[PDB]
């Protein structure tokens, strides 16, 4: 068995709902057939946004969306995406159809429809200070000025509100190949000119490390900590060498264990980066923000490698489950995370093909776990069975929240595909006795995936395979499971 | 230095008597007539990153974009090819009076946005030392070697004092 | 009331007994009337060491003793303190008498008699590499060599064993006024030549920071972490300006609150220094060693200021209690601590005047708390009443250990002198029901002290002012108390 105690009366902090965030780009058909179809598309849409996807994302309770993010942030000139949609700039490679039909107004609208927070990354790499400054003016300024007046001409009278503003992305890489020392000087300069207009209050976010560049974190905190509200972090889960990453389906048992081992490395990264932040920011004012994570495979065979289209197995669900747990465990510092990406691109929650769409296993996890959004983390102490071929990994990952309505949610991942997993759970600090419903998400195959032909192969089912002896809750988890139990007091 | 020759920018004073009649099109044409390689140096000192980036787009991009479409309006349908691209010149001097440490950071940044369009493949060249500034060479190699295809060097033969 | 939970089945780590360590110098009558009296002194002694003190320290279960430590370490030439006692070097200032009658042999013998670990600091400041190297040879080498043969002439046949070896002390100050960058280079050099002879295994300790020189810690870990087994830290509790510190007795109520507030700053220091060590030593291989702490007052009026003689109130006991608790809370990294000093000097456990000695309040705490030595820390969660004039301080400090024999010890300090303190304690994770004995240490006056005339004004008494409702333990703590409860299962 695996022993777990849940000190149900010991709150350990708040799980900022923005941990359940997502991110989209203009490299592929993420923002081009996946979401934006156009006001004049045959696919049922709301102001150009297909409703099948809206419905699903609303249901998932998406908390925040990051755009542009990734490389695109530091290529984009935002003025290219405002004004009459008919007469916006148009970049097109015939070997890329960027028509800029989706720009600032369209994005803000989207976030309003979804009821999620907008998170925008301005352009440091190839942009100017005035350019970025003007973007914030354009969006947030209630008064009279060229930018604000232009916002109104373009059809939005009142300013918008925006919190999360990224001052560049990927600046160590495709955003300028900058040294930390150098990005830090630019960050300080740029952020100076991003003002709080009206009663908008900006959460300024500096580009943080790639993977284990602890040097980057050290320098940014040493040089810029006073001038930032948050610091980002980027880590993808890659089974193989960068030159041959491995496939999304039809992969070996080795590729399963290695994929999860890579995913769990997130804990080490977050710990070690947090450690450094602690040195320069002991009271943890500054948010850690993991605005790029998720699996990165080779593209489905016979698709363009540059379009990054990949499938989504039960494997992908385990990664998502375990990684979210890791963020939970670190919610004292980690306050936002953004999986890559939203639609048709890398570890997406949704895939589309014409008017057909499906929910990926990854969707099901975000939907199942939304009970943790803005919940309270509970003191849980545990001893877990090892699994995997060297006893490398934990068989089980588990987390406990207390929703606002008093209810208790306990999520559990079984990482062994080969066999189920026993879990005795002692609950201390209770009031009455408690009753318990349960959902589980599992699969027959190791690469269990949803297709457009069979889109329901892998979906949540009821879970009843557990006894609850008023105090102890012994539970019997399926192989490759992700499971949420809901306890009501009395 | 592009667009209708008759309506291009004009600096003139003999207290620069430049009419911009010779610009990008004229130069690329020249290299075609001579059968020689073109080698262009972009503007780091007083230029921007988008400016330099767009220059390469304008010249080498086969697709449809503001810059490429503008090349065609200006009378060249197909893109040109270019290998040798210098990311600034004389940056220790009349090109910004930069420390090496500093030019290197700009070099890295600028070169990032100079893309290979069509089957054009760029040979990116960083501004190297004046004469015996071995320090400059040391720093540029230490900080930027991975991001450059070549490094420049400048030495004139001067008989007397400057 | 103050709520406390004790997850009695959740071990958080081991409290290294060396946390209960002490330190003495050739400073006043610490080594000269306090401990060493000489073979033919009228004070009853064992090979020159007074038995009243031996007896009391054996009782207290002193785990480790550090000598020379402080400034003296980096002035001492150890060869001056070996050889026929009759013909050893002799330094005398007539304005202070060093006869070197207490040297290496005498010290090693002392540690054998006490059953405590020896901890020696070699001389970096004014010493040489061969000098320090030879000291270790002399002590630990079983074979045939000038140093080992000299040990035997001087009357010790077999080598001794020693773990804890400090490679300089106070090197930022009276040990060379060194930059960290510089001490680190010397540390690396010196430690190179300190060899493990026979099956002796050295625990090499580098001189760490004074108070909040986080820079020092950063540099030493960055440059020398691989070459050290431990790193030291020094913080004294000083009520007033360095020029006018305040007295040991007859002090204001303000001086009480300020004294405790200064003492508690230890938690910040240990946290922030640990934070930095975590960055360069994530697995916490390297011990943090707080080898100088304790109150520092003005000397008792009309005694030599250079001798540092000070009294010891219930206040001093509170500081000792609370500081030890802080070390408990940090036993993942902190593995040794050494209060300054042992006898007649600063915050001593014992004072002497000829053949008369007394136990200070500080002694009583070390004796009462020895139940924590090499014990296991238990998960305790608490919500405590504030006290003090601004609500500054916690009314209560509390800690829980599990002794080897299964028994559970809970120590509690009430920092309010003005009123007692209520404490509800819930005990989870138990098997049987439990019974509970109790000791407390308190006083009538805020400066309650022991004198040679009345040496028992302030001593442990039985404590019975608590009800134990076989699960909850409600307790009623005296003003200015230090209290230990012992629970037996069944
Ligand atoms: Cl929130
Ligand atoms: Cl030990």
């Amino acid at each position: 068995a695996s022993r777990v105690v849940v000190n149900a009366d010991r709150v350990k902090g708040t799980i900022n709902r923005n941990i359940y965030g997502h991110f989209s780009e203009h490299l592929g058909r993420c923002i081009y057939e996946g979401l934006w179809v156009g006001e004049d598309s045959p696919i049922p849409n709301t102001n150009g946004i297909r409703n099948d996807v809206l419905e699903a994302l609303k249901q998932m309770k998406i908390p925040v969306l990051h755009w542009p993010g990734g490389c695109f942030a530091d290529e984009y000139h935002w003025k290219d995406g405002v004004g009459p949609r008919e007469k916006r700039k148009r970049m097109v490679n015939t070997h890329v159809i960027e028509n800029n039909h989706f720009g600032t107004h369209e994005f803000m609208m989207l976030c309003e429809l979804l009821g999620c927070e907008p998170y925008i990354s301005g352009n440091v790499g190839s942009g100017t200070v005035q350019e970025m400054s003007e973007w914030v003016e354009y969006i947030t300024f209630d008064g009279e000025s060229p930018m604000a007046n232009w916002r109104r001409e373009n059809g939005r009278e009142k300013p918008w509100r925006i919190k999360y503003w990224g001052v560049g992305n990927e600046n160590w890489g495709c955003g300028g190949n900058m040294r930390a020392e150098y990005y830090a000087d630019l960050y300080r300069q740029f952020q100076t000119y991003l003002r709080n207009y009206g009663d908008n209050k900006l959460h300024k976010i500096a580009c943080g490390a790639w993977t284990a560049d602890y040097h980057w974190t050290e320098v940014l905190m040493k040089q810029a900590a006073p001038f930032m509200h948050g610091l980002s972090l980027h880590y993808y889960t890659v089974p193989g060498p960068w030159e041959k990453k491995g496939p999304a389906t039809g992969f070996t048992t080795d590729e399963w264990w290695v994929t999860l081992k890579k995913a769990l490395f997130m804990d080490e990264l977050v710990t070690k980066h947090s450690a450094i932040m602690d040195v320069y920011d002991p009271d943890k004012r500054i948010d850690l923000i993991v605005d790029e994570w998720g699996t990165w495979y080779d593209v489905e065979p016979g698709t363009n490698p540059g379009f990054l289209y990949q499938q989504n197995s039960i494997r992908d669900a385990l990664v998502a489950g375990a990684t979210l747990h890791i963020f939970h465990r670190h919610c004292d510092r980690v306050r936002m995370a953004n999986i890559a990406q939203l639609v048709n691109v890398m570890q997406s929650v949704i895939l589309t093909e014409g008017e057909r769409m499906l929910l990926t296993p990854t969707y099901h996890v975000f939907n199942m776990f939304k009970v943790h959004q803005d919940a309270e983390l509970l003191d849980t102490w545990e001893s877990v069975e090892r699994t995997g071929p060297e006893g490398e990994l934990p068989k089980v990952s588990v987390s406990a929240s207390r929703a606002a309505d008093g209810k208790i949610h306990i999520s559990l991942c079984n990482l062994d595909f080969e066999t189920g997993a026993s879990v005795d759970i002692e609950l201390r600090g209770l009031n009455g006795g408690v009753s318990a419903t349960g959902t589980t998400l599992t699969s027959g195959r190791i690469d269990g995936h949803n297709t457009f032909d069979e889109p329901e192969r892998v979906k949540p089912a009821p879970f009843r395979d557990f006894k609850l002896e008023g105090g102890h809750l012994n539970a019997s988890l399926p192989p490759m499971s992700v499971t949420v139990l809901e306890l009501t007091a009395g």
